[PDB]
């Protein structure tokens, strides 16, 4: 037992481990989405750059948990991480629609994580969840649900002027 | 009687109370108008912040009457604010034009209180209305006439890319 | 249902657009309140300065609340803002004893919304009322305390003179 | 008759002479005030100052109607200033009283000025009254109404120490 170890339930060291790991792979599906759109054949530079950015930003949504089970006393144990379900994200919008899907379920994750948090009656695991991640997750899951509005509505992805457009004036 | 109080008729006063009412209604119009805009499945930020613009407008505008009344050694007399006519605005060009019969609607009750201040003999009443409120009046309609006449040419409301564009490009 | 909704009751929903339409009706009250200082016959600039900067404040609550239940995927429903319960205010210390009582009701309010959101296992709600409304509404209660505890004791209002002092020393 | 002259009646010429002289006599009765309050049996600085400033504002007021007869055609004819009313101005709060009664009785003057300029169709003249002299007034009025409140409420004239306070803390 750690000496910094204090009212840390294993239940939740175990889940925190979990999250990093779900958090990776959000990193890796967004890294994928940024490269699709380099391609020669896709060619939306601010999409790719909007994945890139959302990619990077998972990465230190991991690092930060990697940090809070440390400050608690858990130990990190990193399991392999699973490529994304596409290689071919098909489209602007359908990429999108697959962003929000997954920031749903990484959501749905952190309420899982937070439900444990409380029945463990860890208030500092609970103010960790809710004051760095909580409103981060609200906060993706309403402008990807903007984005995907307003892709739509300009007629993609059929339309072919609609995802070059949303790129230079939502994404640039 | 108001130690101020001086060439100001009843009428005046209660008519001024009741312009108050106006403006503080045309706010809340414009609130509610500019949160439909912020909704996920409409997700137009420049119309949004269009609307919440006209709404602090029309909050100035009411308080300026409440400066006016005590002025004038009147006594400000509020009553119910009613909720807007509409919850869904349905779009852009729609939003527009409700603006537009908002405007016109309260440019008439300013043109009855400039005739009734007129009636009753108060060039400082109808200075007041002619400074303040006629000519901010006649440049609102004539800018909300521009816009619906925009958005109509470009194909609104049927036209998604319509709206999109001219919330970048006019009211960005 | 909205794109974006997820893990956000019916209830907690409805009862946002309650508090939405509490925070509009304080900053009615307030406005009322301001311009009631500003009358020639009661003169008190800085109560007048005071109370109007609480009714913006109270807006600015009512448009964040709007912001949220977009944010979750709730529809805002707007209805009618009552009438503030007086026209005439009395004086500054009646005037402030009605302020703490406002608050201590928009509070119990809150409160009441906080436990809701507990039921409901809505984490995401309940930091959002406990970071942007609890301890505003505690600090609120407190300062107004402190105002009517110094008027007490100043001598209103069997003291013009307090209420003038008060005025010029504490809300200039 | 003026080479300049148009649409100027000689009812109007003969009424901005009348105003010309009534500036420059409230400009005499707010000297008379200033060194009243200048007095080491009275010792009220800023009152001194406030009535000072409002002598040199009444000043203004003449030459600005004695340009305007010029700017119409008109021909400037001066007469004998009358003195004060009062020698002895009695206290801040009964000067204050007499100054409030001065700026209604040149109020009333100005809206006679204006209803015979009404009836003159001089709108010229109608919009120089309204531009330059009645918001002036009505601001004075209520300055006036909002200081003799204060000074009656903070216990004037049965408090050499309200006129003091007052005198510091609304003058100075
Ligand atoms: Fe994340
Ligand atoms: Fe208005
Ligand atoms: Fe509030
Ligand atoms: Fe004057
Ligand atoms: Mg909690
Ligand atoms: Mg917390």
């Amino acid at each position: 037992t750690s000496q910094v170890r204090q009212n840390y339930h294993q239940d939740s060291e175990k889940a925190i481990n979990r999250q990093i790991r779900l958090e990776l792979y959000a990193s890796y599906v967004y890294l994928s989405m940024s490269y699709y759109f380099d391609r020669d054949d896709v060619a939306l530079k601010n999409f790719a750059k909007y994945f890139l950015h959302q990619s990077h930003e998972e990465r230190e949504h991991a690092e930060k948990l990697m940090k809070l089970q440390n400050q608690r006393g858990g130990r990190i144990f990193l399991q392999d991480i699973q490529k994304p379900d596409k290689d071919d994200w098909e489209s602007g919008l359908r990429a999108m629609e697959k962003a929000l899907k997954l920031e749903k379920k990484v959501n749905q994750s952190l309420l899982e994580l937070h439900k444990l948090a409380t029945k463990k009656n860890d208030p500092h695991l609970c103010d960790f969840i809710e004051t760095h991640y909580l409103n981060e997750q609200v906060k993706a899951i309403k402008e990807l649900g903007d984005h995907v509005t307003n892709l739509r509505k300009m007629g993609a992805p059929r339309s072919g002027l609609a995802e070059y457009l949303f790129d230079k004036h939502t994404l640039g």
